[PDB]
């Protein structure tokens, strides 16, 4: 139908190490507030990891996004996959959140993708974690429990997350999802592990904050995935960064692309809900004219006419990771092409080092130009990731645009 606001709206999402439990936990999220609010639909694990060759792998690739909502706020969820070869899928999730649901199996305790979340959630600049301790179902000794929150928060604080204050809330995602199969109706205050998932919500409410939305700037989207609605067209879905966009509006598709090019929005959606207006914070598809899914891709933006101008170099700071954080052993020189990640957008990129710079190491804080083989949407105070051979090497930001 049509989308009505009626709440502040905030996108949240799931990261956390393969298996610990991110898309149970989304399904049950989503039939835990459909008992309160009679405008959530419910989303099974099935309707989650949808995909075939999720089905075929037996774990999410695709980022998922749902819908729910509490009395306080509206919410855009989007689950993200754990498993170290989609950490690419998890950016691009990670980029469209304004705070990150860190799921941790008390069975397990952090893993090496809890980590490598984190820190990359950071670098697409997620400003507040809430960590679920999930499976407690399956541990007796709360003394592991103890154990698992504090090596979590202090995993967090490597990261410069306030990790001795964020929210950790145990429960189990999967018994509660059962406690609401059994009873879709099932309240706060008549199950305990249903009354956890309302205990995440409010922290969820409470803990992170509506972000400040810039609605007056120029329209800027980048661009999550792109798909083909049959009878319909092209849709390239994303997080409005800031501005607005309407039906009947001429925007650019910038980047990746050696031209920039034209088109005008024909629909604007939120949940498969008509949206009159597309503005900042709105997790949207929005339909294209005259473009194939050929013509629009992940990692472009959707932007204001003469809004953006697409760069190929610039200068950087940059942290490289030790071994002992996921990094790499050995070091790199001139030459070295690994992935940069900013926001939604993955590419590959050269290190030119300084004269006299021969040589870069893991734990080094160093300065050098990138040249991007694709030009991309940049500013300055960009943050960014570096990957290379399925690992994430270090983090940077932009310092200055060269052409
Ligand atoms: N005992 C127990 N098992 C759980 C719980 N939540 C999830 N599981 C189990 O853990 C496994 C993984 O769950 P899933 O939600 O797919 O985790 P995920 O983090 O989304 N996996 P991925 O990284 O691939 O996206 C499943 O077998 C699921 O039933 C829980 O609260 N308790
Ligand atoms: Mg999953
Ligand atoms: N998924």
């Amino acid at each position: 139908g049509e989308f009505v606001r009626t709440k502040p709206h905030v996108n949240v999402g799931t990261i956390g190490h393969v298996d610990h439990g991110k898309t149970t936990l989304t399904a049950a999220l989503t039939y835990v507030a459909a008992a309160e609010n009679p405008n959530v639909e419910v989303k099974d694990y099935g309707d989650i990891d949808k995909a075939p060759e999720e089905r075929a792998r037996g774990i999410t690739i695709n980022t998922a996004h749902v819908e729910y909502e509490t009395a306080k706020r509206h919410y855009s969820h989007v689950d993200c996959p754990g498993h170290a070869d989609y950490i690419k899928n998890m950016i691009t999730g990670a980029a469209q959140m304004d705070g990150a649901i860190l799921v941790v199996s008390a069975a397990d305790g952090p893993m090496p993708q809890t980590r490598e979340h984190i820190l990359l959630a950071r670098q697409v600049g997620v400003p507040y974690i809430v960590v679920f301790m999930n499976k407690v179902d399956m541990v007796d000794d709360p003394e592991l429990l103890d154990l698992v929150e504090m090596e979590v928060r202090d995993l967090l604080n490597q990261y410069e997350f306030p990790g001795d204050e964020v929210p950790v809330i145990r429960g189990s995602a999967l018994l509660a999802l059962e406690q609401m199969h059994r009873n879709p109706k099932t309240r706060r205050g008549e199950n305990e592990w249903v009354d956890k998932i309302w205990e995440l919500l409010d922290a969820i409410d409470e803990y992170i904050p509506t972000p400040v939305r810039d609605v007056d700037k120029p329209f800027l989207m980048p661009v999550e995935d792109v798909f083909t609605i049959t009878g319909r067209g092209t849709v390239a879905t994303g997080r409005i960064e800031r501005g607005k966009v309407k039906v009947g509006d001429e925007v650019e598709i910038v980047g990746l692309a050696p031209e920039t090019r034209k088109t005008v929005v024909t629909g604007v959606e939120m949940h498969r809900k008509t949206l009159q207006e597309g503005i900042a914070g709105d997790n949207v598809g929005v339909l294209l004219r005259g473009v194939s899914r050929e013509e629009v891709e992940r990692g472009q933006v959707l932007a204001k006419p003469g809004s953006i101008t697409p760069h190929t170099k610039f200068e950087a700071s940059v942290y490289v990771l030790k071994k002992e954080e996921g990094g790499r052993h050995t070091g790199f020189f001139s030459g070295y092409r690994p992935q940069f990640y900013f926001r939604t957008t993955d590419v590959t990129g050269v290190v030119q080092l300084p004269p006299g710079v021969e040589m870069v190491m893991p734990g080094d804080n160093v300065t050098f130009t990138v040249e991007l083989i694709k030009p991309v949407a940049l500013e300055e105070g960009l943050r960014f990731a570096i990957r290379e051979g399925g690992r994430t090497v270090g983090a940077g930001v932009v310092t200055k645009i060269l052409e």
